[PDB]
């Protein structure tokens, strides 16, 4: 949905893309780049803590996931919503979901399928924005997100 889904898109993407490779795009963000850049920077703090803290659980899940191909990619959809719309709603869940979205682009960067990393920024963006819209809206969205991960300094 509109501004919304694209400032995320480009957020998520971004921080996918970022991480399966290691290079930073420099090319502008849009409508809202100061807080997508700061976005961006809480993702590579609070995300790459996750992947480390969970990367059994993650590699458990990647396994269990097989994923080869873009086709594979384009059929996440259904086991994403059932994992990711089951519980409680806060902004850890959504780190958890965009941290291993980067975890599956490292291993899409690895097997040569780097093409793959944005439909899957895609998928997740679709996810995320169509589960969690009226909270995410509520929540002041990106900006909501910066602030609660804002580091008392
Ligand atoms: O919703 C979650 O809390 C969750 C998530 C986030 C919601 C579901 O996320 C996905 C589920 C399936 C495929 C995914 C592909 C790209 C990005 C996220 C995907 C999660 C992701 C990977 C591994 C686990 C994940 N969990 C549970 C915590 C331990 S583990 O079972």
């Amino acid at each position: 949905g509109d501004e919304l889904y694209r400032q995320s898109l480009e957020i998520i993407s971004r921080y996918l893309r970022e991480q399966a490779t290691g290079a930073k795009d420099t090319k502008p963000m849009g409508r809202s780049g100061a807080t997508s850049r700061k976005a961006l920077e809480t993702l590579r703090r609070v995300g790459d803590g996750v992947q480390r803290n969970h990367e059994t659980a993650f590699q458990g899940m990647l396994r269990k996931l097989d994923i080869k191909n873009e086709d594979d990619v384009k059929s996440l959809s259904r086991v994403m919503i059932h994992v990711f719309s089951d519980g409680v709603t806060n902004w850890g869940r959504i780190v958890t979901l965009i941290s291993f979205g980067a975890f599956v682009a490292k291993h899409l960067k690895t097997i040569n399928q780097e093409s793959c990393i944005e439909p899957l920024a895609e998928s997740i963006t679709d996810v995320l924005v169509r589960t969690k819209r009226d909270w995410l809206v509520k929540q002041r969205g990106w900006d909501g997100f910066v602030e609660f991960f804002h580091v008392e300094d």
